[PDB]
């Protein structure tokens, strides 16, 4: 099974890699990490940080999620991110991603006891 928490990690996280690994990255990464299964994930983000780095982040900066909800946080460092943003030709079952990297501050929702992030919010 798949708790929120490691639905986050499987989605979200990279701490393999200090920045994504080649052109095809996000193309391979949608693909091997099952996000593109039934539709294009229109965007997602990939973070090149410590698992222990990016749980820290719900002790950080309480600020509004993107739908106003109030569980989100604010890295207070920025991190290494990939954004994997479609393509115009990107139609499912062929999703297409361009790969940009990024360091920026990162936006997490935290839920549950631990307090863990469970949804990649935004970058800022
Ligand atoms: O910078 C972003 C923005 C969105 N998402 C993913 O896209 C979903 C919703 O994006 P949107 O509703 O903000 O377009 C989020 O739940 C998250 O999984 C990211 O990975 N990075």
């Amino acid at each position: 099974k798949e708790t929120a928490a490691a639905k986050f990690e499987r989605q979200h996280m990279d701490s393999s890699t200090s920045a994504a690994s080649s052109s095809n990255y996000c193309n391979q990464m949608m693909k091997s990490r099952n996000l593109t299964k039934d539709r294009c994930k229109p965007v997602n983000t990939f973070v090149h940080e410590s698992l222990a780095d990016v749980q820290a982040v719900c002790s950080q900066k309480n600020v509004a999620c993107k739908n106003g909800q109030t569980n989100c946080y604010q890295s207070y460092s920025t991190m290494s991110i990939t954004d994997c943003r479609e393509t115009g030709s990107s139609k499912y079952p062929n999703c297409a991603y361009k790969t940009t990297q990024a360091n920026k501050h990162i936006i997490v929702a935290c839920e549950g006891n631990p307090y863990v992030p469970v949804h990649f919010d935004a970058s800022v």
